[PDB]
């Protein structure tokens, strides 16, 4: 199992313009065009990241173009961030699967305010950092998968998702 394997299960596969779960326009494996109602501003915004005019759809290859951009782009983000960059240090190989997972969907901004978690994190504390992890609207909002990374973090396993 590895990142793309796991974020490929969490986020699916689109062809086609969507809205996710927030009622965003999205498109490929999660990623999102944009925040705003507008559905051309939706489709202007493809044209643009595809480079072509797409008329809201695109390939399998477009799809993990795009992907491979924003995961890279993740593991950027937390390299450089001076608040993920030392739990993302601290932690085995699973573990760091998880945290990327969690910047892919919620930007880098999101998860560096999980302040409390990302200290427990650090000291290596699993069982309480999943407690905590569970009480922010990420996990109500969608706690299938929010599960599923919590117990990334608990356990250091892919059980999860196997
Ligand atoms: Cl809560
Ligand atoms: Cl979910």
């Amino acid at each position: 199992m590895n990142i793309f394997e796991m974020l490929r299960i969490d986020e699916g596969l689109r062809l086609k313009i969507y809205k996710d779960t927030e009622g965003y326009y999205t498109i490929g494996i999660g990623h999102l065009l944009t925040k705003s109602p507008s559905l051309n501003a939706a489709k202007s915004e493809l044209d643009k990241a595809i480079g072509r005019a797409c008329a809201g759809a695109i390939t399998k290859d477009e799809a993990e173009k795009l992907f491979n951009q924003d995961v890279d782009a993740a593991v950027r983000g937390i390299l450089r961030n001076a608040k993920l960059k030392p739990v993302y240090d601290s932690l085995d190989a699973v573990r760091r699967c998880a945290l990327i997972n969690m910047v892919f969907q919620m930007g880098e901004t999101g998860v560096a305010g999980f302040t409390n978690s990302l200290r427990m994190l650090q000291q290596k504390r699993w069982d309480e950092a999943a407690v905590n992890l569970a009480k922010s609207r990420w996990y109500n909002q969608t706690p299938n998968r929010a599960k599923r990374v919590i117990t990334t973090f608990r356990t250091g396993t892919w059980d999860a998702y196997k």
